[PDB]
């Protein structure tokens, strides 16, 4: 329970993740709000033992954007925390990498942030 | 090939993962070399098709630092990418994230880079 | 109008700014809304001509956590960009390093995000 | 206290910079080897008191990337510690932001490192 199930961040983006006894995190992402091919695999961990005193459950998951039809050459990693109950949501920071030549290396990784809820937004 | 086998970065953490046909990481992580107590599970995701031109192979992968010895409450997330050749080497960028209250939700993510090699380092 | 003036964040953070003619930022960053030993200099720089096409305007500054009362050993980057307009923000990344040793190095940097805006919270 | 000098990245970067006794950073920096459109004014914070039991001194500054020249409509903040003695350095983190139009604000932001020593490398 508790992560199992829907997320959309707050841009028509969404992801079906199933989460295992073990720590396991796996599911799928679609990258656009439904389609066939806007989906990617998914898979992660989760603190599957994570603190009582009201603290969140540390997560992460991975994608890369390839699929049976669409290759990004990139892949996108989340790090963040799960909040239960009331406001459930998923706070995340993330990295997204492309395959680059040398030269280009340093330009090869993009930052950003992210909020997953258990329910779509407008 | 390539991927699959043995890593080791600039501080003595090792790991041993296995790329799957499909896109799948799958193998260990240790953070301290010696003992098997920092043995986590790592699971990610690769591009199982890369660019020839030139270019890295995207990857990331996740690691939620919980196994049967120690929980910490945090997970790691790695965005980077693959070259091989005579110097081989996966360069990433990484989050951490522990899992924290809504208060200190502000200091909850560390952030920083590593360099993998298949040579253990000095 | 535009970033010269006073800006809030949704913690209780205040910054007074003044955008300098040539490029500058100068002011102090206020970390507790109404503290005066929690008052560091800020200095920064923005993109003095701004595209024409809807985009923002790039800004990043700085701030040393050491005054006149307090010296955390730390520092923070913020990088982001400025909208002026209905609703004028300025969308932030910030890394915060502290000293470290060699060893830990590697748990030097905190990454997170922030937004401020010209009307306070709640 | 030996901030303030000639600094050097691997890929023939330079900026020089002088330290106040304030915690200011002034100074100049030259993505370029050598090439007066190639320079940007520098501005930033360290630091000045920092503890003597071998932790790096904390820093940031940023850069603008317009000049009397050019304009990148981008800025980067770079994070991090003055590492002294024969082994002279500062290891950074960095971010690199463009402005944006609100669609494309998720690809805003770079992130990478750096590390500078008083002394061309290869």
């Amino acid at each position: 329970a508790g992560i199992t199930g829907t997320w959309y961040n707050q841009l028509g983006s969404t992801f079906i993740v199933t989460a295992g006894a073990d720590g396991a995190l796996t599911g799928t992402y679609e990258s656009a709000v439904g389609n066939a091919e806007s989906r990617y695999v998914l898979t992660g961990r989760y603190d599957s033992a994570p603190a009582t005193d009201g603290s969140g459950t540390a997560l992460g998951w991975t994608v890369a954007w390839k699929n049976n039809y669409r290759n990004a050459h990139s892949a996108t990693t989340w790090s963040g925390q799960y909040v239960g109950g009331a406001e459930a949501r998923i706070n995340t920071q993330w990295l997204l990498t492309s395959g680059t030549t040398e030269a280009n290396a340093w330009k090869s990784t993009l930052v950003g942030h992210d909020t997953f809820t258990k329910v779509k937004p407008s």
